[PDB]
């Protein structure tokens, strides 16, 4: 009954949804209208992603994450650096290429330029992730990412990601990966190799979470409503609170919101039934993540879901010592029923 309370409060306002609606709206529509005018963005379609649209954004609807998508064809990748995320992209794209190669970051900065131009609406702009990230009315931000469409097969590199077999499917694997993959100007460490672009899959994210079910009614009747996006929601605000509480502790500044998402995932992959996921087991649901995610933590492991050799928790992106920290307060929190929640 706690953690059902706990819920409730994070429960997106009917009123404060509607308002959010209609301000990124005028926003995004007015910014892809201009830059469908310029030559190189002319074909950008809108693709929304994030927790706003899988419904697990808590508290407030004050974040929203859209990509700006182009059709890019004929594109071919070469991974940079044994990296398995970040590729260079080959073939009125031409003011982009360095040689044959499509350069993220002028690509990137063109965006941001007419975006910057041209922003009943207070909107700036915050400085310089792949997204061009603007607030809105000094309460709503959205993250507006260019990313390029590809229509063909997934890199090597996803081979053995999406393991959704026994969860979802293999048939639904086998149509997700017919859909395209993206890639956004979020470039690799080298100092940044300027040209790199990532691998995203923000599409089929939405897509899992919101047809969550090994049944195709889950969540659709009152006889089959599950507790997984609960699950994810309590473990956000698990993180987002003990990130709060500890802003001025640099330890806890690499862990964001998709670790939880990912750490998620691979636990409805662990738990593919949705008798493992039923309303009345909430408690030990929610317990089950915060295990599992207490297990990355402390053997250095969350893969990627869909990139499976790309290590979230690698020593080369978050040291040893934040991970033991966030792990001693996420443990504290466990033995004593969640006291941050109160
Ligand atoms: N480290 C990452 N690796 C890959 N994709 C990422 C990463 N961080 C963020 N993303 C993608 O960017 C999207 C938007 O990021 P963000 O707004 O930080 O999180 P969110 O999923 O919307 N949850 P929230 O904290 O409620 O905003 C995510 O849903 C992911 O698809
Ligand atoms: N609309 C979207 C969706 C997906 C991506 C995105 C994609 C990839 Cl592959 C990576 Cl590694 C990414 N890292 C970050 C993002 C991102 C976006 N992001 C936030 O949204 C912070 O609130 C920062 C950090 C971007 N914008
Ligand atoms: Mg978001
Ligand atoms: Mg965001
Ligand atoms: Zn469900």
């Amino acid at each position: 009954s706690k953690l059902r309370a706990v819920l409730e409060k994070l429960k997106l306002s009917r009123d404060d949804i509607s308002t959010a609606a209609g301000m990124v709206k005028g926003v995004v529509d007015h910014l892809l209208l201009r830059l469908k005018c310029d030559s190189a963005f002319r074909g950008v379609g809108l693709l929304n992603t994030g927790s706003y649209y899988e419904h697990v954004k808590i508290s407030a609807p004050n974040e929203f994450d859209v990509m700006f998508k182009l059709e890019v064809p004929r594109i071919q990748l070469e991974e940079y650096s044994n990296t398995r995320a970040y590729y260079f992209v080959k073939f009125p794209l031409s003011q982009f290429l360095e040689g044959e190669i499509l350069s993220a970051s002028k690509m990137l900065s063109k965006f941001r330029k007419i975006i910057k131009e041209e922003i009943d609406t207070d909107v700036i702009m915050k400085r310089k992730s792949p997204a061009v990230t603007l607030l809105i009315s000094e309460k709503i931000s959205v993250d507006i990412t260019l990313a390029l469409e590809s229509k063909s097969s997934w890199p090597a590199s996803t081979q053995e990601g999406l393991r959704i077999q026994n969860w979802l499917s293999a048939k639904v694997r086998k149509q997700l990966r017919l859909k395209p993959f993206y890639l956004v100007p979020k470039h690799a460490k080298e100092g940044f190799q300027e040209e790199t672009w990532r691998l995203s899959f923000s599409h089929i994210e939405k897509e899992i979470l919101n047809n969550h079910g090994k049944s195709k009614t889950c969540c659709e009747n009152k006889e089959e409503k599950c507790c997984r996006k609960d699950c994810l929601k309590l473990m956000k605000y698990l993180l987002e609170q003990l990130k709060e509480r500890f802003k001025d502790e640099k330890h806890l500044d690499k862990f964001s919101s998709y670790h939880v998402k990912t750490a998620f995932f691979h636990v409805c992959t662990q738990n593919p039934q949705d008798s493992q996921w039923d309303r009345k087991d909430l408690g030990l649901c929610f317990d089950n993540c915060v295990t599992y995610f207490l297990q990355c933590l402390r053997t250095e492991k969350l893969e990627n879901y869909f990139i499976p050799e790309f290590n979230l928790f690698s020593s080369n992106l978050i040291d040893k010592r934040s991970k033991e920290f966030l792990t001693k307060q996420i443990e504290y929190e466990r033995n004593n029923e969640f006291p941050v929640f109160d």
